[PDB]
This record gives structure tokens, sequence and C-alpha cells, in this order.
């Protein structure tokens, strides 16, 4: 790699062919639609939860990804380490507007399930979600005693699903919901970053914070 | 304005909520559609024609916009000064793909009409448009003996209209055609630059050249 | 604010007049220079420590900035909450290259001092800093029993000082050290973001992670 | 190439390590310096002259670069086709400020020399350069009866040289002048675009128009 690589104005101005949207544009698209169920992935969608995953990796598996299969890690992660997770502004704006519409708010996560969890409380508190609009976090996956994310979206009739990962968008696509992408922050520890827009889906501008 | 204004990473990463598209995405959206009529604005859409407008302003009205109402200017502009106009790559790609589809290609301009014009020839030659797909330039406007751009789009059943100006997009919208925006080059002499995306329309990436 | 604000190619290509540098360019500028003392601010320079500050604000002063004057907060912050702080890649690269040069590495922070601190250990461990190159964190400020950041830079003959805040750069300028700016992440809770480049200083590219 | 390539926020925020400067910063760097000689390359530095080169290629060598060795082309190019060349705003600002300083303004070009030329007049007129600050265009090169660009910079004691091409910057470097880069417009017909910043030189922001 050159010490002085330089640049040019074609590169400076270059845009990826992404369907960017704003929160205001999403709300406009819903004007006059009755209350409905909507859903949010948690990690890197509404919470920057890398601090707990970082601590977990360092504590339980410094030299691998084994911590993510370790029940001792998940018990810590789901019962208080989200006190260190930083709520995303894009999520504050989306949740506020869905609450204003009278929509039902679901959170659906791929985190491993635990005996108890305080994540639902962390979310309702941080985002000021009235109990009437709030629903306990859904721990979705392919383990016995679980339903997949796509199945939960169908079951709860979720019409819009927000998320940062490819599998969030394809879950929405599989059930005919509108999948809307949020950008994963570049300081997330979950790498590589996804290619937001990879399915031709809407991607929310400036949604990394 | 500060000598050293600085910047920050929210600004560096900030995106306008624009529906960007590529030529390949447009072509995909048309896959399996039968031949149809499509249309292109000329100036700053398919030709960088500022060289002739610049020369015209300097020659006929250095201190005003009067040259644009001067028949002597339009006679020069429409009968050879497009030899100095630079065809846009985005237009080469779009016209090639529409020709491949067997589509009919129309050009519709707000330039003032003249006794003769060699612009139609310049376009067919520069863009390698077979005579079978080519149509003489339509000089549209609100003068007596003219029809407006919107009327021509209806009359010719033009289904897609490409252009750089707000009035290109709103003409398409008025007749229910798909208006697709091309970016005006920042070295155009026609200023201010339009706000591409101002109607929520598709905007072609990297279309300034 | 317009629903569809649009954009134009002058805006898309616009650059702030910033002296950007890479880590490789900094290292080249130092080639053949003997070992020297260099220094780093901690928060948003080498650690994304917003998780602990976020938890602190929520715990000790949800409705104000009083937590930052609260000794109970600082005891938690400096004695373990950096387990949740995320080391920045730019800092890994800079520290690795300074260690390679045989340079002495100092960390100078405006955090309030506490009875004990485990931040120095967190830094040496996370960044793999050999004990020979490592120095205990300097808690600088204007309280009695403290020296200011500028005084410490003089005292330790620190030749390069990295940091994200205006006061990091002006501290370096005051003592004739080379102040180099790192970008604060847009998901930091410490807002507004600084104007990196505001003193005409070098700013490291892509340094938000 | 994927239909929907997507993007991510590391890419969106990524910056090349370029030393960007503004016109105001350049002027500040010269404050209190006595009048001096400065120089400008012409093509894609002060004039967007692609219209004439485009017409020339089409007229004299549609299927090659031979037009550039054709004296009939150069006679047209240098004796009136710059009426269609579009002056760059960055050049207006630089020339205005150098004229304000009382500096001597030279233009040095690699265009082939002709019996007569009207380019010097076009430049003085377009840029409002007082006769006292203006100098006839220097046609530099390696043909017999010529001196190279570097030799002219030495001969005229030119202290700052502005240009868009690598050879403009390296000419300045060879004689110890300050070479400052202007961005070539992406709709120039002279491709590929140069890597502005490739020598670690200053590059003027927004200088493509
Ligand atoms: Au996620
Ligand atoms: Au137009
Ligand atoms: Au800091
Ligand atoms: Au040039």
């Amino acid at each position: 790699s050159p010490l002085n690589p330089g640049t040019n104005v074609a590169r400076l101005a270059e845009q990826a062919p992404i369907h960017w949207v704003s929160v205001a544009q999403i709300e406009n698209s819903l004007a006059g639609r009755p209350p409905m169920a909507v859903g949010f992935d948690i990690d890197d969608t509404v919470l920057f939860s890398s601090p707990g995953f970082w601590r977990g990796k360092k504590t339980f598996s410094p030299e691998s990804e084994d911590y993510l299969k370790n029940p001792v890690f998940w018990e810590k992660m789901n019962n208080g380490w989200d006190e260190f997770s930083i709520p995303k502004e894009v999520a504050r704006q989306l949740i506020d507007m869905h609450v204003r519409r009278g929509d039902a708010i679901f959170f659906v996560t791929g985190r491993s399930p635990t005996k108890t969890e305080t994540v639902s409380k962390t979310l309702a508190d941080n985002f000021h979600i009235p109990a009437t609009n709030m629903n306990p976090v859904i721990f979705a996956g392919d383990k016995p005693g679980q339903n997949t994310k796509s199945q939960w979206l169908q079951d709860k009739n979720i019409r819009i699903f927000y998320g940062d990962s490819d599998n969030d968008i394809t879950a929405a696509r599989d059930v005919g919901a509108r999948g809307i992408r949020i950008l994963r922050a570049s300081n997330s520890t979950y790498k590589p970053l996804p290619q937001a827009g990879a399915f031709g889906e809407e991607v929310i501008v400036n949604s990394e914070y």
C-alpha cells in the first residue's frame, strides 16, 4: 500500500446504489395506517452492546469465540451487562415515532436464552416505552424450545422489522414484512460490518449512532 | 468562516436520504418488459453543453442572461456548438441498454427552436443510436406552436424520463412516467445545481460524468 | 427540514481543509529519530470508555452532569469499569509502532484521581505494552496536588501527544510538542463531537475505531 | 459486480491521507511575504479545456490519440477553441489573491506550440489579470527550441506552481518550489484522473470546478 495513495474527484463523489431513507420518510410512508406490530433486533440496532460482548470475550475466551456458547457468559450478558450498552439515537427516534402511532413494539434477538433476563427492562427504561406498547424480549433461534426469527415475525404479525444484520433483513423478506436496515457502528466488536443495502432494502441514514 | 473549520466523523459519514440506483438496477427492474418509449433531457443529462452556453453568454450578453432570448445565439448553439459538448458516460450506458432492449429513444429539450438543428445528428452519432431507435429532438416549451414537455411525454407514451432538472422529474410525475434523475456536473455553468432526490425520485449514482 | 432534501455533486465531493495523515506516514516522519517520550490521552483516544460514563451518568446523576464531580463514580470508573471500554484500532497501531521504535509511552488523562486505579493495568494488558515502555497513568488537571496536562508534557519531554479533544491539541501546542488528533466516535456519549483539524493539526484517517 | 453491493459506515467515513488546504489557508501561509513569481498549469488547472480536445479528437483522430501530434489540431486549439473552455472557480480565487499580493503570474503548458496563440489573451480576459501581473503563456517541453517545465520554473524563479498532473507537482519538487495540486474534473476527457496527493503535496479542496 502506497505511503501517499492520493485520491481523485470520481472517488470522492462516488456513491453506492443504496436506497437511503430518513425516520421522517418512514413515518410519512405510514401516515394514516392503523396501529400494527413492529419489531427490532437488539444488538447494534437499538443497543451498542459491544462493551458486554468485549468483556465476555476477554473473560471467558480471550483466544476464541467459545464465550458465545458459554452459559456463564450469557447469564452475565442478559442480567446486567446491558447497563453498559449504549442506546442508539436512531432507535430512540424510531421507537418514539412507533409509540406515537400506537404500534406494538417487539424485540427479537439471537442471544442465547437464560434463566432470567433484565434486557426487556433495560429497553423499556432506556427508550421510555409505555408498558402498553412494550413486549418481553423474544429469544429466537434454532435450538429446541425455540422458534426462528421468521416464525416469530409471522406469529406476532410484525409488519416492519429493523435490524443491522443480513439475517434480520432476510427474516423480514421471508414473511413479507418490510425489512429496514440500521448501520452497525464501525467500533462494534462484531466484524466484519454487514453490507447494508445488500438486498435492495431501505437503509436508515446516519443510523450508526 | 474559520481558517481551520475542522470536521467530525458524524459529518464525514453523513448521508442525505436519497434513493440511489445503478444502471444495472434500472435494467433489472425492466427485465421481461416489452419495448417501450423512453426519453432523455439533453443538457447536463446526456451532454455537458456548458462550453457552448459559456461561449454564448460571453459573446451575446457578458453582463446578463439575455443571450438565452437571442435567436442569433440559438442558431449557433443548435447548429454546431454541440461539437464541443461532452457526452456523459452515464448516458452512454443508459442509451446502450435501452437500444439493447429495442426501446424507442426520444430527446426532449427546453432549448429555443431554430430554423434547422444538428443536435439530433450529434446525439445519434455520439451515442451510436441506430436510426430505427432514434427520433428527432423534440423542442418543448410554452411558446406558440409548441407543446410542453409533459404533453410530449404523454403524446409519445414515454414510460421513463431521465433528466437533471426539477422540471424534468415533475414532468414525468405529471403524466405518471418514471422520472429518474442524473446529477448535474459541478463545473456546469448552469447554477445553482439542482437538489437531486428532491421529489423522492431515483437518482443514478456517479452520474455527473 | 424538507422530507426530501436531495443533494448535489458539489456537496457529495466537498472536503473540509484538513491535514489528514496515516499511521504509516507518521512512522515515516519519525524514521531515524532516536527513542523519545510520546503521550496519549485516554478517553476516545485509545479507549471507547463511554460505556462506563454512560453507566455512571445513569446511576449517579440521570438528570445532570453531577456524576463527574462524584468521587463514588470515579472510584467505580477507575477501578474496573474500563473492563467494558473498547480499545481503538488506531491506538493499537500507534502504540505498536511506538513500542517498535523503543519509545516511552505515557497516558495523560483529565479523569478525577482516586485512591487506587486499575486503568494503567487495563492499558498495558489490552495494548500489549512491555513494562519497559509503559508508565503509570498521569492524572492531570488543575486541582491542588496536580499539574496540568501541558506541565506533564514538559516534565516528561513528550514530543508527540495524541488526543481527541481541543485541549489535547492545545496542550501539545503550548509546549511545542506535535499534537496529533484522533477522531471521537459518533456513538460516544461525550457530545458535541470536537472539530478535528480546528488548529491546523494533523488528524489521523479512519481513527474513530 | 453485485446488483446490490451495499455499504458500511467504515467505508462511508473512510478518508484518504491527503493534506487538504483551502485558498484562505494558502493566503495565510503567504501573509507578509513580498511579491513573488507564481505559476499555473493551464489544462484542468485553470481551464476546463476538454471541449476543444474532445472536438479535436473527433475531427482529427476518432480512433486514436494521433490528433495530439497533429499541427492542424494545435493551430485550432491555441487560436480560438479556448472560447469554449470553462474557467475554474478555484483558479479565479487563486489568481485574484495572487494579483492582490502583487505577484507575477505565469502560465506554463505542455500544449504543442504554434505559429500564434490566443490562449494568453483568453486567460488575461477571463481571469481579469492586469497587464502588469500577466505574462505570455510559456509552452514548455522537450522539443528542440524548448525548455522543460522545471527549467522555466527555475528561470522565472516561480515559488508556487499549481497543477493537476503528477508532472506539475514533480516539476515544482525538482526546483524546490511549492507544488500545489488542483483536482481534475471527473468529466474531463483526459483519463485516468491523477491521484491528487500522490507526493504528499497540498491539494486544494473542492478544486474540481
Ligand atoms: Au444485530
Ligand atoms: Au438538463
Ligand atoms: Au479524550
Ligand atoms: Au493540466
